[PDB]
């Protein structure tokens, strides 16, 4: 088989074999396209031949593929699978499908930058304040004082389903959010939830509008445990624009640090539900989003009506107006205290590179339009007259029900 | 089975049950989403025919009914013996709003039923299918005041005697390619623009020229034709708050007629149906403007602006982007001509939809085209789940006449 793609502004045409190797399901059927939807214990029997398929990419991947390495290695899993049910990954492939189910991760832009990848192993980690210690070196080792390096952070892989290695928090770094009796929400509307279960858990809450929200860690399938982030370790960036000296006025600022840590990662089988991974953000994910979403910090109309805009009619494109020059001064800020930041069109135009080159060196680069477009601008960044084709590949970065509504409490 | 959709921003969820309904396929398999792909017999006509009368008299509350039934045979033996059929007058009306009701790329569905439908069937040649166009144009500019309107030629029959109309709008600009090697006008059409000349046309050369029409009857060859200047209202485009925007010298028309689709109804081919509606303001301000294909002028516009455009980073792009389309809005309004903006009309579609989820149990969207082009996530469609799936009647896309036509 053979899937061509087209890009509506250069004509460029490219070829796609690599979907024949995808397995897993998309949600659409032959008569139905679910592309906008949001979110459309393994037997020892169905577990030795997906730890077949990832060694044998890996092997290939590294040019040994029917060796004698190769074979004993089958042989070794095979026996231990057989023995023990599940079976511990070399650092090797550990580290090769970590940057493999960033490479594969259909809804990110930025993966020109999966072969960049640092991997903390922390398989021999027992506890919460075992995984605190380890969440931190990775926070600081990633932040590296502005100048962000991408990393991810591997616990303990499931074994029964009963002994979870969970990080509550779906990032590492953000802001709580409160609901107040009047119904409004102070801080991060976002994060009501999740700010809620910390006060029940003991958390003493500053009730701001940017404070940084303490780590609920949960080890080996215990009870989770609170702790707070070493405030010096948290890297932050007040927001202010390069013309309206009164945007510092707004109060805004964000934390410099993107680490999803709510995902699980798939390798060779095995689940890994606690895998903490941080890159670096593109502006539009604060400018527009976590800024300017109506659910979430939503400060269109105060910087509007700051900028003296006609918010009689939307045709005057108030919004539009305000939507940029926040994205100027999120962009602006994060270049002046020198931590690291791409904006939609470098980051567009980067990933148009990677994906042709993808083409042509795998045979494809499965990608997620509705998310790989930004929620700005899009028809003026490449991306958006580019045709692509999302499918599955292992491994994977899936997503997991919260925590808090399957945990079993002690 | 039973699909439910949830939009992000206002939780509500609505259960789908319409796609249930669904003929055609996707392009999209359970290992493939093709999402983002711009376009993946008497024994074949009786099913189709009789799938469209049930739908019919189901809407008329005479499902069932002898009319309901002895229509069924009608057509069934007309079938049988003219090896097609034709539609009564209210099949047709009721066809025509229905195809634009299941156009899942439409974001302005909400205005389906207010559909006028001109019956042009009764056409035979090119100078009536002029003389059809004109009225259409007319009637749907209404001086500013535009109402949405289709106008149907006869259905294919052998398929060597098809209706088409060339052009991919009744109005669009010509396409010239300079000496330079650049382009002078409208990039899109500087093929059809060619067909026009190596026709007779006499291309004026310039910026914004309003295309001939190219009318094909009965099989026959395409006929060039100019529409009378005096019914192409277009709008020059100024800002209101930059004097200097004048000088861009730009313009556009206030008429969005879509020409070369192919209208299905029960089976039936209607491959000439011109429908027309009114913009959404980012269709010219950011694709037929700013898409670096087209007349690609941010470049300019953001010289005049006087802004930074050493470092993609001070958003120059985008800060223009909203000016421009600032500008469109602005002068449609002030010549009175309809038109709408981003904002508006995907608030209305919202609406639409959740009226259409409890009235039908479903309303067939593709997000990729229903989000507009700029500001996506602060339109309400953004944060919207869809399911998209196809049912008819419909309107479908058609090989290039010029790309099939035996001269
Ligand atoms: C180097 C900086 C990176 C940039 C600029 C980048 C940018 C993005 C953006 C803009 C999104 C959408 C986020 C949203 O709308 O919530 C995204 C999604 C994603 N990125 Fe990246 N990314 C980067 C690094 C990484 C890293 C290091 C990984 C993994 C190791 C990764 C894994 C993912 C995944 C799994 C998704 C999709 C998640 C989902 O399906 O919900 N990204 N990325
Ligand atoms: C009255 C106001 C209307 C508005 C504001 C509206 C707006 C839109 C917009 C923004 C698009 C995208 C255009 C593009 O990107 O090329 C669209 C697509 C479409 N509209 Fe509407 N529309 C209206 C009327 C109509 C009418 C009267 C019909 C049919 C009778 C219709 C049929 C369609 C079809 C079939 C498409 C998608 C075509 C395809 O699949 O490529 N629209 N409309
Ligand atoms: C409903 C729709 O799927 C949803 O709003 C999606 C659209 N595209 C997105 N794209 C990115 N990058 N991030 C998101 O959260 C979303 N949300
Ligand atoms: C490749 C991609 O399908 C293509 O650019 C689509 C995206 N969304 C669109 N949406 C609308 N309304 N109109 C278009 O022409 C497109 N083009
Ligand atoms: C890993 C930091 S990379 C980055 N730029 N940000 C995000 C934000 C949210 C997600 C998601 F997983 F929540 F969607 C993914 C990447
Ligand atoms: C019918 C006028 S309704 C409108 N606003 N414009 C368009 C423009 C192009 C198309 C398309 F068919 F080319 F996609 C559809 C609607
Ligand atoms: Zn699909």
């Amino acid at each position: 088989r053979f899937l061509k793609v087209k890009n509506w502004e250069t004509d460029v045409v490219l070829t796609d074999t690599l979907h024949l190797k995808s397995t897993l399901e998309t949600g659409c059927t032959e008569h139905i396209c679910m592309g906008s939807i949001m979110l459309p214990v393994r037997t020892k029997d169905q577990l030795f031949p997906l730890a077949k398929e990832f060694l044998d990419q890996y092997y290939s991947s590294i040019k040994r593929f029917g060796s004698k390495a190769h074979m004993d290695r089958l042989e070794e899993v095979n026996k231990e699978i057989e023995s023990t049910s599940t079976y511990q990954l070399k650092d090797t492939e550990l580290i090769y499908g970590a940057k493999h189910a960033w490479r594969n991760a259909s809804r990110c832009v930025g993966r020109i930058q999966w072969s960049k990848l640092q991997v903390f192993d922390a398989r021999d980690c027992t506890t919460a304040h075992g995984m605190f210690n380890y969440i931190c070196n990775h926070v600081k080792y990633a932040t590296n004082k502005g100048n962000l390096r991408s990393a991810i952070t591997i616990f303990p892989q499931r074994t029964d389903g009963k002994h979870d290695f969970r990080v509550w928090n779906s990032q590492l770094i953000r802001y709580a959010g409160y609901k107040q009796p009047d119904g409004s929400t102070l801080g991060d509307p976002a994060n009501v939830q999740f700010t809620e279960i910390c006060i029940q858990q003991g958390w003493k809450a500053p009730r701001g509008r940017f404070d940084v929200l303490p780590l609920l860690l949960q080890a080996n399938g215990n009870d989770p445990e609170l702790f707070q982030i070493p405030p010096e370790l948290v890297l932050e960036v007040p927001i202010r624009h390069p013309k309206f000296d009164w945007f510092k006025d707004l109060g805004l600022k964000w934390y410099g640090l993107p680490a999803v840590s709510n995902m699980l990662l798939e390798i060779g089988g095995l689940e890994f539900s606690a895998c903490p991974f941080s890159g670096w953000y593109m502006g539009t994910e604060i400018g527009v989003r976590d800024y300017c979403d109506n659910s979430r910090y939503n400060i269109l109309e105060e910087v509007a009506k700051k900028m003296d805009l006609d918010m009689r009619k939307t045709s005057s494109l108030w919004k539009d107006q305000a939507l940029v020059e926040i994205n100027i001064a999120v962009l602006y800020s994060f270049q002046s205290d020198k931590v690291t930041i791409v904006d939609h069109h470098s980051a567009t135009e980067s990933f148009i590179k990677h994906m042709e080159n993808e083409y042509r060196c795998r045979g494809g680069c499965p990608a997620d339009w509705v998310w790989i477009v930004p929620p700005m601008s899009g028809s003026i960044t490449p991306v958006f007259h580019q045709e692509m084709l999302n499918y599955r590949l292992t491994p994977s970065f899936e997503y997991q029900p919260d925590p808090w509504n399957t945990h079993v409490w002690k």
